[PDB]
């Protein structure tokens, strides 16, 4: 059971645009059946990088390629959920990380992040909504405004109102 | 859990930062290990990597991995050392030579062949013969630095070898 191993996205699925890339479909039970197969690679003419579940067809769609993939697009849709193989997201900084789409949560200290989405223990202006195209999900570690210090996040210990993650940059030599 | 880290066998880390810190505690399996790893709970750092020392039943947490400057890499019989996936780079620089990570699939979707195995094909990339490429398992490498990036034999006795399908770290935005 890998499920738990991927970066759900959801209410989102990806479409092609380019009609040239491949796609395999499955009707199945649930996600984790999706899950299973990405992560061992069998019985796909080509590598995993993600899957969609769609919860009212019952179908497992997997792609050889992610949401940040040229000529992909997201789509929005309540049936969908979209599960990306962290394989394939980033996991090193470019940078400052501005576009860092990685799922490190703790900060250099330890500390679990706050949700982007909550105000406890912070109050912040940082809402998903305010900062489209920073993935404000979840509890990641990002850098919005792409400031000096990398990414950081809103920290759970309400004695630290927030601490820049410990994540590398790609290449610094 | 323990499946979110890259395994080396018979290998444990040494830091030269004196100012790095450490975290240790007597287990009973390394399975416990990698949990509190994950989980990050009561450690002051990113858990990056493990090591399990077998003969003391003891886990070591580190705030670094083996890529990591100020720390070495030494054999030790009693230990293995499990690193967190998310912190080794997981795209390529230039043709790939250093790459570290732990895919082991083909562009075409096919498992590689363990580098020790010669079934279904005979080659002489031997492991010890190439001390410090990381032949290990049937991860694609890219020993010789050739041009197509890290690649592997393939577990297909009708394909001898083929690239994986390993992005640039250039690729995405
Ligand atoms: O404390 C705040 O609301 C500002 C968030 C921040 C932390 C670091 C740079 O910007």
């Amino acid at each position: 059971n890998t499920i738990h191993e991927f970066k759900k996205s959801a209410k989102t699925t990806l479409i092609k645009i380019d009609p040239a890339l491949k796609i395999k479909t499955k009707k199945v039970n649930t996600a984790d059946q999706c899950a299973n197969r990405c992560t061992r690679n069998k019985g796909l003419p080509f590598t995993c990088k993600a899957f969609v579940f769609d919860k009212a067809r019952k179908q497992c769609l997997w792609f050889p390629f992610n949401s940040m993939s040229s000529g992909v697009k997201k789509e929005f849709g309540h049936e969908f959920d979209l599960y990306e193989n962290k394989d394939y997201i980033r996991n090193c900084i470019i940078g400052k990380g501005r576009s860092y789409k990685g799922t490190v949560s703790i900060t250099k200290s330890g500390i679990k992040c706050q949700p982007w989405s909550s105000m406890i223990p912070h109050e912040h202006s940082f809402l998903p909504s305010s900062y489209r195209g920073k993935d404000l999900q979840e509890n990641y570690c990002r850098n919005p405004r792409g400031e000096e210090g990398g990414p950081w996040c809103f920290t759970s210990n309400p004695e630290v109102r927030y601490e820049v993650c410990d994540i590398p940059q790609c290449s610094e030599v």
